[PDB]
């Protein structure tokens, strides 16, 4: 029926709406270490979030999406392999029923307890929907977590989750600073990719960072107290909204670092 993460319409079950799905170009994937080719001509990112508007924070039944005001280049990244300034337009999270999953991206096949996506779009697109229907059209951040101290960044979006527990409510999520969810380290690995929900589209240049953030546990159980159903509808926990590694096929992993 619709797609989710369950055992009926689950990752293996999207090839059947969306072809796409084993595509040429799909993520995530594992990131071996020792086959990723450092790049020297990569240059460093450029990420400028200090003029960011954080404007609301939303349960669209597979995650949250915190989003921001995008009619203007408040928020945007370029530089690394990117040509053109990109706009963030959200940022969401995707994490498991335990602390030994719940990343999209591996590294050497180690999982996180959740990852962290910063969504952009290429502004010569001129909006979001035309931006994905092109090969360069999104930019997306990932950033793992891991279990260990607590992110004070983070825990006014822990805060409010109690007020967008099923899907399809929203909550005013205003000044935001997205500063707050970065690693002190820029290095990162980048490849040509999609998606990772319907529709697929491999559009996505993504740049995965090397560092992990540190997230408490108390910090990631209030996560996995979200629903992916609707109010007044059975309670099924938001848990495990990540698809598994995907073929890397004809495609390099460069690394910005040594
Ligand atoms: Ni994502």
């Amino acid at each position: 029926h619709h797609w989710g993460y369950g055992k009926h319409n689950g990752p293996e079950h999207w090839h059947k709406d969306f072809p796409i799905a084993k595509g040429e170009r799909q993520s995530p994937v594992d990131i071996d270490t020792h086959t990723a080719k450092y790049d020297p001509s990569l240059k460093p990112l450029s990420v400028s979030y200090d003029q960011a508007t954080s404007l609301r924070i939303l349960n669209n039944g597979h995650a949250f999406n915190v989003e921001f005001d995008d009619s203007q280049d408040k928020a945007v990244l370029k530089g690394g392999p990117l040509d053109g300034t990109y706009r963030l337009i959200q940022f969401h999270f995707h994490w498991g029923s335990l602390d030994g999953q719940g990343s999209e991206h591996t590294v050497d096949k180690k999982k996180y307890a959740a990852e962290l996506h910063l969504v952009h779009w290429n502004t010569k697109y001129g909006d979001f929907g035309k931006a994905v229907q092109q090969p360069d059209g999104l930019a997306v951040l990932g950033i793992f977590l891991k279990v260990g101290s607590a992110k004070p960044g983070l825990q006014k979006v822990v805060d409010v989750l109690d007020s967008i527990k099923t899907k399809g409510k929203s909550a005013d999520f205003t000044n935001f600073d997205p500063r707050g969810l970065l690693p002190e380290s820029l290095d990162y690995w980048t490849y040509p990719g999609s998606l990772t929900t319907p529709p697929l589209l491999e559009c996505v240049t993504w740049i995965v960072l090397k560092e992990p953030i540190s997230v408490s546990s108390e910090q990631v159980l209030k996560f996995r107290k979200l629903n992916f159903n609707g109010e007044g509808e059975p309670e099924e926990l938001m848990v495990d909204n990540w698809r598994p590694a995907q073929p890397l096929k004809n495609r390099q992993i460069k690394a910005s670092f040594k």
